[PDB]
């Protein structure tokens, strides 16, 4: 994008609204989700200004001067729910028929020497929304997936990106890692007084290439190798990285052969290698880099519930019982033992994705990784 594009779409001033979607339910065994729109304390619809743009129609994000923290504190007030599991998320909207816009807000020219958002990259592991907009809000289905999320609450990095009251930026889909660099580098051509340096990037990927494309180990590796390089070279200082959980262990493997279980698992296993050696390489330049071993936690989880508070590692909370890409477009009921004992207790909330007591686990494990994130400066 030209610099003079950028000073162009920066100079066509707006407002736009803030839509405030929230839980229903207080238990987190219930995805459903609703929303209203964030009001001043005075009644009046709250409103803030700033300018649109999009690399491709209805993809397009919102860049204001109002800071997060302000426009979440308008959904607070405004919503009142006395739901300690209400788990609201923001984003703009002109009207009810809006797809839900990501709110970036601009860093000011002043900015100290400190990471002030983060912005993450990968799959369904990480997606708080981009399929489900792309979708039309149909996938997956959210009276049985919390708003976009493959779970039933936040994903491992909203639990980072709020422990440490940062913005979150997602890029990651449930389009390729590839393009979810030139869109982030797109986009952030747009943004005002931006410094990649005090960005905490979030990064994994490589199952969905192995479980659904049955793509080679080397050209995994490439791709890996290659976000890393681009990232860098733009300026990207600071990094969470982790290995990948050995995904034959959640219950859609319970439906594939044991020939394409040990495929897999040996693709997961090399690919897990080299992510160690890649967090080596950026660590030996001097790049802060937070490597935590997800495939080890995972093991553990898997072959120990009961030592990390779970009662069930081998089946979803939902009450699927097939490995099928259909059932994303359905509701399902809650099975009678994830029932019994509640969401929290289960580490599978669908065949493949963990629940979001397993990604708040994981968060927590992260957060606590090279001492407190000590080459992190927050
Ligand atoms: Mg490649």
């Amino acid at each position: 994008v030209s610099a003079a594009e950028v000073v162009s779409a920066q100079e066509n001033q707006t407002y736009t609204y803030v839509r405030c979607w929230y839980r229903t339910s207080h238990s987190k065994d219930d995805a459903a989700t609703d929303w209203k729109w964030a009001k001043n304390q005075d009644g009046s619809d709250f409103t803030i200004d700033g300018y649109w743009w999009s690399s491709v129609s209805f993809k397009n994000m919102f860049y204001t001067n109002t800071s997060q923290n302000v426009i979440r504190q308008r959904c607070e007030e405004t919503l009142d729910l006395a739901n300690e599991n209400a788990d609201i998320t923001f984003f703009a909207a002109d009207n009810r028929y809006s797809y839900n816009h990501t709110i970036w807000s601009n860093d000011a020219a002043m900015q100290p020497d400190q990471i002030n958002k983060v912005v993450a990259l990968g799959d369904s592991l990480s997606d708080t929304g981009n399929i489900f907009n792309a979708s039309q809000w149909r996938f997956p289905n959210p009276n049985s997936w919390f708003l976009g999320h493959f779970s039933n609450g936040f994903v491992w990095t909203e639990y980072v990106a709020k422990a440490k009251n940062l913005p979150l930026y997602n890029w990651a889909v449930g389009t390729g890692v590839g393009e979810q660099v030139s869109s982030y580098l797109t986009y952030t051509k747009l943004a005002k007084n931006y410094n990649p340096a005090n960005t905490l990037f979030t990064l994994e990927f490589g199952l969905n290439d192995f479980m659904n494309y049955n793509r080679s180990v080397p050209e995994v590796k490439a791709d890996y190798a290659e976000a890393l390089i681009r990232l860098t070279d733009a300026g990207a200082k600071n990094f969470m990285l982790m290995t990948l959980p050995d995904a034959t262990k959640a219950p859609q493997f319970k439906y594939s052969t044991q020939e394409e279980i040990e495929t897999i698992r040996a693709k997961v296993l090399k690919m897990n290698e080299f992510i160690k050696a890649q967090a080596m390489y950026y660590k030996a330049q001097g790049y802060n880099i937070a490597l935590f071993d997800t495939h080890a936690l995972f093991e553990k989880l898997t072959s120990a519930p009961e030592e990390h508070g779970f009662v069930n590692a081998s089946d979803p909370c939902l009450d699927i019982n097939r490995s099928s890409s259909v059932d994303y477009m359905y509701t399902h009921s809650l099975r009678s033992e994830c029932a019994a004992s509640g969401a929290d207790k289960f580490v599978f909330w669908d065949v493949t994705h963990p629940t979001t007591a397993t990604h708040r686990y994981v968060a927590e494990k992260m957060l606590e990784s090279s001492n407190n994130l000590e080459e992190f400066r927050f």
